[PDB]
């Protein structure tokens, strides 16, 4: 993956995001072979490709061919409704009108799936986010800060002023058309009375009545996904990139047995399932932090094995690493949403496995087991590569190489550093690069990984190489990271 960023202006410019908007609408109406997405905010527009298939300079010269008013009902019980009229000088009712006095136009979508940043409030209206977030503002919240307007889609930490209740879900994966704005589209609220709509419910995507049952998951391990390649071109809605965090070990697994390298398997972190055949399976286990164990005998990541009617595969915690994967001869039944089987947890689309789940074949293609190749040794400390990032500084990039950084924390989302004062910085939000070395004003930097959030406001001085963002799969807490140039 590589990716760069298009900039038609600063600020909220109205025409530099109907620029944006018009290339990657053109872009998504009719993708190139090799783009991954196109991601408009504001006034950028962000491009990430496979150069494998797409160069940079076939992707520029493309871009040189290319060539609706929502109604938000709303509760004005917002939480902060007294606060932000006492900090403004305004009355209660004020600041009602004030809120629904402008057309506003959806700048970016996608902090959270589906969630619009809107502009431009009244200048009277206009005041600074809370010093500190809350850990959860509820669904459907309709909340200010500066110029900006949202709707918080699902429940999430947020520290915006919370003004109201949106009587509509801006987003729902179980209806026919789950976002309710996109990027460009105009919105207006109005005051209404009614009651709050549901929380969006978790779509499932695991068929209820599999076409071949494979295995059941006696006990789910921490949590256990369901992977495929990922999902592509959802960035502009807000869907994560998903798939395997660690995207070798998966492909080896599925190579293993025969199947295609995005067929869907089993991703597991650091304690995996038990799970149980269902019929004769040729399976195979790869990634790092766990040896399988079947019928007494111990198995290696980087082989297949036959996984025989009845017998219990379990996963031994061992050495360094915490991320496996269990591919089967023929790949997993999933059904796909907007064009994948993965996972995107934050937008309740798909779920970690549970107790008494049952997982299906999606075809029969047998194959010998006792396959096995070579996996790459995982080193005991990490030397990652640093490129320059979109918010480069040379004081950032050379406070990222002055000395070894330790993990803190580590999921798919990204992997928080502990070590030397980086300066960092936060502006409008911006699409987010896979491998951006995120460093806030105050706090950790962050290595954004494939569940990262579609936009963010903090600076990136710096992106981890692709090539070694495998190893962030695999990152814990207490690993030591060296970056080097």
């Amino acid at each position: 993956v590589r990716g760069f960023y298009l900039r038609f202006g600063e600020g909220v410019s109205e025409e530099a995001n109907r620029r944006a908007l018009a290339l990657a609408e053109a872009l998504l109406r009719a993708p190139p072979p090799g783009l991954l997405d196109a991601v408009p905010a504001y006034g950028v527009l962000y491009l990430e490709y496979d150069p494998r298939r797409l160069s940079r300079g076939r992707l520029l010269r493309l871009l040189k061919g290319l060539p609706r008013v929502v109604e938000i009902p709303v509760r004005y019980d917002g939480e902060d409704l007294p606060e932000v009229a006492s900090r403004l000088g305004l009355s209660l009712e004020a600041v009602k009108a004030l809120h629904q006095k402008p057309l506003y136009r959806v700048y970016a979508l996608g902090f959270t799936p589906g969630f619009p940043f809107l502009a431009e409030v009244e200048p009277a209206l206009r005041l600074p986010r809370k010093p500190h977030p809350r850990p959860r503002v509820p669904a459907h919240a309709v909340a200010v800060a500066g110029v900006q307007t949202g709707i918080y889609p699902l429940p999430s930490p947020g520290g915006w002023n919370l003004l109201g209740t949106s009587l509509v879900a801006v987003y729902d994966p179980h209806r026919e058309t789950p976002f309710l704005l996109r990027p460009g589209d105009r919105v207006r609220f109005l005051e209404a009375e009614g009651p709050t709509p549901p929380e969006p419910r978790p779509l499932e995507l695991l068929p209820e009545e599999p076409r071949l049952p494979a295995l059941l998951v006696e006990e789910p391990g921490l949590m256990d996904l369901v992977v495929d390649g990922g999902r592509f071109l959802g960035g502009h809605l807000g869907l994560a990139r998903s798939g395997p965090l660690d995207a070798p070990s998966a492909r080896l697994a599925n190579r293993l047995v025969g199947n295609g390298a995005g067929a869907p398997l089993l991703e597991f972190a650091y304690k995996g399932p038990v799970l149980t055949a269902l019929r004769d399976l040729v399976a195979a286990f790869a990634g790092y932090g766990f040896v399988a164990l079947l019928e007494g005998e111990e198995i290696p990541p980087g082989q297949s094995f036959l996984w025989p009617r009845g017998k219990t595969l379990r996963f031994r915690p061992r050495g360094p690493g915490v991320r496996g994967y269990l591919a089967v001869a023929g790949g997993l039944e999933v059904r796909p949403f907007l064009g994948s089987a993965s996972p995107d947890l934050r937008g309740r689309i798909g779920r970690p496995l549970w107790a008494g789940d049952v997982l299906g074949l999606e075809a029969l293609r047998p194959v010998r087991p006792g396959r096995a190749f070579p996996q790459r040794p995982l080193p005991e400390a990490f030397r990652l590569r640093l490129l320059p990032g979109p918010q480069f500084a040379g004081e950032a990039f050379r406070a990222l190489c002055s000395g070894p950084f330790r993990v803190a924390r580590a999921d798919r989302v990204g992997v928080e550093l502990l070590g030397p004062e980086v300066p960092g910085g936060e502006g409008l939000s911006e699409p987010t690069p896979l491998g951006g070395v995120q460093v806030p004003p105050s706090g950790r930097p962050l290595v954004l990984l494939a569940d990262k959030g579609s936009l963010g406001g903090y600076a990136k001085p710096a992106l981890v190489d692709p090539r070694d963002l495998w190893l962030l799969g695999q990152a814990r807490p207490g690993v030591e990271i060296h970056f080097t140039s």
